[PDB]
């Protein structure tokens, strides 16, 4: 249905087109460069034809980058590079030699002539169909092979390069106090000590000329709940204030919020004024009674070592016998540590870890039904109940092309938009007492999710939905046998999907809808004094969590399809290519860090995309040993195994750079900066780090 | 084929209380003292009705074992208890439930009534054959559920305990040199530096306060082979001198040994003196070249420390950015050290490595051939072409049963004889320079042999040889769907397998046939010295690669058994009780250690023993769905599953304390050290440890 194809591809093109000249619209007009520039203004260096802002966006080079948005962005767009390296090569061979035979006819030729310009759904004739056993089966064979060496040696090489940017970065950063701090989780309870006493006791005793001292976690969850509601009252009592100062002939307020008006609330202003002053007293109340609260210290502490060396020795070595005692790891920053989660004994988050098992996998089953919704959206329509006179305005092939492939696209889109939020919550919800570790778990809970649901499940879901329409339940028929004519008419859905979910979706994503909106009606409604339009800025982080499980998604989509039917891969190209210009973008203007890790993420993204490598040649085994093996089995039993051995090299050579830190490292560090500032006071540096947030 | 059974019970039985008989009558006759209790003697405390020795074996309790023999054998005399603590119940439940429908019937009955008498082999009623859905299915998922949960339960009590015994003896052992000394592999080369001012600046620099002294690793292989030759020929000279001396009147003697007398050596007597005398002229020769020699340096170094803390500091952690430089690790004790495998450069291990695995492939692969003819010896022999007239001395249904029931076993066990020695070789080839890490490399290489070949390639070449008598070469016919009424025809030739290569394998291991005949060879021909006795004193370690994989092979068919052929298993609780007495006597009595790594082997133990679980579990989910998955499949996944998890928690919960040393430990085996021994001279004890056998 290259019909479709062409009518979503215009549509998307128009729209991220459209987005783009509302984006240099808004840009140039000139209130609302407190939002759009984001950066400059955090780091203080700023105060206050039409696309042409992507030329600018590859000047200010990597180095340069790295020290001014932090090292995590700069390898996140290394990300998408990366994409790029992997897949051009790959669309490059399989366009040259699987579908189309044409290698070199003419080096500048405007319009094809009917090249797949009639029909270009069916791939469907030697990939899954009939068997040759002499030159198609083998062209399969070669170009797997060909297609996983290259994205294994393109996967090494920039693993390297990630890691001597790693270690470079991590022995140039400057002085900061996670650096020399070790969180002990689950000190052991005693009788007739405390936590700081026994935390104090052993840190002198099994590291005694390298320890400087250690500031013990304290349960004040309550209070920074009491904190929190009360700056929310003080925002609405604010806007309620400000509401009637426009006009003061107004009357009395309305009941509660968004219940119903279930209550009879009058004249909230009053209202409020009593609230804010029953949760101060409250506040007040529970800041004197957690600072003298024996009981509201939790078996954790952050104990701070005289040098790097010290706290790298701490930090990667058994400290006791039970291995569930004193658990050393090094410590987040003051500003990357999640508060609320160090008040969770350890001995409860296993159990915790297995309700979001099962709570996963129950989101993931249950929500195959929208995705199957979007199928059945995704087959042909034929039940024009739903629209039987009016589609919107009339209707017309041009309808029935834009309801068959721009409706599934937006449809999943949607459905698929307060996922990400969902999987922070789950993710959240068990403790992981860094924002940086909530992050990377939510990206690997949205990979699993999106890799069986999105991609399996409508693959399924549009087989089972349109072959077997309307069947029984039938069980000894050998069920996956039809998956290879299955998966090529997915490249048709997947086709429109990539392209609504990718080209226009990052398109609308420079726009930046939700904070412009969010900002603007701040700073109408709430502003209270001009010093505080700073206050509300916050562009947010680059959102690892939400923006790198699709891009793995695409990669893992790429690489099932490019020995199938490689008429999906430019889209992918284009994709990517958007992508790393529109967000180089927003790492040099808007989105600063909420913390610095530095590339500590890197393998689980080299570990996802070998697991795409697997994935594609397993179904790449089943599609084409549809049901005769063909003696393709001994050779592509062997590209799986080839794979995990190459991660598995990958692992041991490269990973220690992520997950270890060198002795060596740690002393020259320390060796010169104690040779810079010779009369650096350490204590007094680190003894006030780590208290709370709240404690000021 | 009960017959071939009793038979063959019968025979083994009565082979290993003659070799009872003949061990009582050798140990009671004092000449050969100084052979049956060769400890006693290393550890000096010795000098100089029939089967009662097994009570005593029992005495001298567990923590005297420990201080007497080491650790390594007391855990491996606990390998041998856990066999009967996992099969008692297992065998109980199975006889109770399974096959037999008895319970409890009468607790005192001697005979038997027609209790599967007649006809036993024919146990493939509904465990391959008919389906019922309704009692015996369910019976079989409940007995594989609880042999698993039990199997699981007493492994995880059993490495509890085993990882409590290794911290205590690690915390109260003896002050040997390996506490402090870090074995550094791969040093870097420089050009204006050696090795050893290499080692001396980086850990002065990287571990300042805490570092000692440091020996370099020599390639003095060409010296040790020179003095391994002399010892040699100096034994052949006095063979030879006594010889002659013994007759005066002979004459010159024969040329090369065993080359068919390929030479013509004369009056050997001269041609040993001048051999002797060329090699100790290239001895002194050598000697004085490696002394002084630069290129014989290789990049290793041992260094110590002055606190066991430091050295655990340094052999938990990364050194430098490079992890395949600075590689640092324990170091054996300096008797643990294999010499000979330290010359070997650090970049050839991997491709080493890699012909191993081909070796080993190659090795696997062409020893089908001999249990191929061992498996067509064990179907029913019907080319009487071999023994057309005599067998030996008459053909009988005796000698059918013997030549069915014992010949296969037999041979077996003396195929299987020298392949300890050959995966030694094989491990031994390629550097792991500890005597340790070579047994159990070898062990592990064992395992995989014996559980590959010794038992799947004699089930398939059992089967395909039995009912795929005579075919053709037919490919698709789902070829393993006659697997299920296969195995127990294989359990069938299993039990007297089992009771060759155990009950009386063991029975002859106490006899120390070998050790014996040596040591009175050696006594007879060579003694030249009375103080040379003890010289030729050298009972040999445990034996670990060649002991341990038998009881894994052995815990695996039992386990694989006891859901479908519960007839298995009273022989492998023979087996077990036999091994671990006589074991236990030898480790009393015999059985000098090579080495005292303590049980560092046990998570490769646990590890084995969870893979034969689960290689059971998949057995049964094949045999019991031969064709129809019985609803069987929702269950029998579950098992693997949950089996493979409780490896994981078992594994992060207890084998820290197998591959990592707690700090605190370390501290305090330190601080009550310093505290008992004011006066050390740590650097005086350090100093000359890990130089080389060969230079003094």
């Amino acid at each position: 249905t290259l019909q479709d194809i062409g009518v979503s591809a215009g549509i998307n093109i128009l729209s991220a087109f459209v987005f783009f000249i509302i984006f240099a619209v808004l840009r140039l007009q000139p209130f609302n460069d407190r939002v759009y520039f984001s950066k400059w203004y955090l780091k203080g260096l700023r105060s206050s034809k039409f696309l042409n802002w992507m030329p600018e966006a590859l000047k200010m080079p990597e180095p340069e980058l790295i020290d001014h948005a932090g090292l995590d962005s700069v390898v996140y767009l290394r990300i998408y590079w990366l994409g790029l390296k992997i897949f051009t090569p790959i669309a490059v061979l399989a366009w040259a030699v699987l579908v189309p035979v044409n290698w070199t006819n003419n080096t500048l030729e405007m319009a094809k002539q009917l090249r797949n310009v009639t029909s270009s759904d069916i791939d469907k004739l030697s990939v899954s169909n009939i068997p040759e056993y002499s030159m198609r089966f083998w062209t399969h064979i070669v170009m797997a092979y060909a297609f996983t060496i290259w994205t294994c040696y393109v996967l090494m090489k920039e693993y390297e390069t990630i890691a001597n940017m790693r270690l470079q970065f991590v022995a140039s950063e400057a002085r900061r106090p996670d650096q020399f701090t070790v969180l002990v989780r689950n000190v052991p309870p005693d009788a007739d000590e405390s936590v700081s006493e026994l935390v104090e006791h052993f840190f002198l005793v099994n590291h005694p000329d390298h320890y400087l001292t250690h500031q013990v976690v304290c349960n004040a969850n309550k209070l920074a709940d009491l904190v929190k509601k009360k700056k929310k009252l003080q925002n609405w009592l604010d806007y309620y204030q400000l509401k009637y100062a426009r006009n003061n002939s107004q009357r009395i307020m309305v009941k509660l919020g968004f219940l119903g008006l279930w209550g009879q609330k009058v004249d909230a202003i009053e209202h409020y004024i009593a609230e804010i002053d029953k949760i101060s007293k409250e506040i007040s109340k529970e800041r004197e009674e957690v600072v003298n609260d024996p009981k509201a210290i939790m078996p954790a502490a952050f104990v701070s070592f005289k040098t790097r060396w010290a706290a790298a020795v701490c930090a990667q070595t058994q400290q006791t016998r039970n291995p569930t005692q004193w658990l050393t790891e090094w410590a987040p920053e003051p500003r990357d540590v999640f508060w609320s989660n160090l008040a969770i004994p350890y001995v409860s988050l296993t159990v915790r870890r297995l309700i979001m098992h099962v709570a996963f996998f129950f989101l993931t089953f249950f929500f195959i039904v929208p995705i199957a919704f979007v199928q059945s959206l995704a087959t042909i329509e034929g039940i024009v109940k739903a629209a039987p006179f009016l589609k919107f305005i009339v209707d017309d092939k041009f309808m029935k092309s834009v309801i068959q492939g721009f409706l599934p696209g937006i449809a999943l889109k949607l459905f698929l938009a307060f996922l990400p939020s969902i999987l922070m919550i789950m993710s959240k919800f068990e403790g992981f007492t860094s924002i940086s570790s909530l992050e990377r778990r939510a990206a690997f809970r949205y990979y699993i999710f999106n890799l069986v649901n999105v991609f399996l499940a409508s693959v399924i879901a549009g087989a089972a939905f349109e072959q077997l329409n309307s069947f029984l339940n039938q069980s000894a028929n050998q069920i996956p046998k039809t998956i290879g004519v299955a998966i090529p008419m997915k490249a048709t859905f997947f086709i429109t999907y990539i392209m609504v979910d990718g080209w226009a979706g990052v398109a609308g994503e420079i726009l930046m809808l939700k904070p412009l909106i969010m900002f603007h009606l701040k700073n109408a409604f709430l502003v209270k004094t001009d010093k505080d339009r700073e206050e509300a800025m916050d562009p947010g982080s680059i959102g690892f969590n939400t923006g790198e499980p699709r891009i793995q998604l695409y990669f893992l989509l790429g690489l099932v399809y490019a020995p199938v039917t490689p008429m999906l891969l430019p889209f992918i190209l284009v994709f990517f290519a958007l992508a790393y210009i529109v967000y180089r973008h927003q790492i040099i203007n808007v989105y600063n860090q909420e913390y610095e890790s530095a590339a500590a993420f890197w393998p689980d993204v080299h570990g996802r995309v070998i697991a795409a490598l697997v994935i594609s040649q397993l179904l790449l085994m089943g599609l084409l040993g549809t049901k005769h093996a063909a003696l393709a089995a001994p050779f592509l039993i062997a590209l799986p195994v080839l794979t995990i051995g190459f991660h598995h090299f990958c692992k041991g050579r490269y990973e220690p750079a992520f997950i270890r830190y060198p002795l060596q490292e740690a002393m020259m560090k320390d060796t010169l900066e104690t040779a810079r500032e010779p009369n650096l006071n350490l204590k007094g540096y680190l003894q006030n780090a780590y208290v709370h947030p709240v404690f000021k």
